């Protein structure tokens, strides 16, 4: 699919035992998988 693996500053790409790669941002302490829509601004437009 159109979901490419990239390594952005602060993020760390690892693999979860469930078989999905996850990105953990060491800046904001966040950890999630790269969702398609997550890559685009959703919360900062949905008001």
């Amino acid at each position: 699919k159109v979901t490419q693996s990239f390594l952005p500053p602060g993020w760390e790409m690892r693999i979860a035992p469930n078989g999905r790669p996850f990105f953990i941002d060491h800046n904001t302490k966040t950890t999630t998988w790269e969702d398609p829509r997550l890559k685009f601004p959703v919360h900062m437009r949905s008001k």
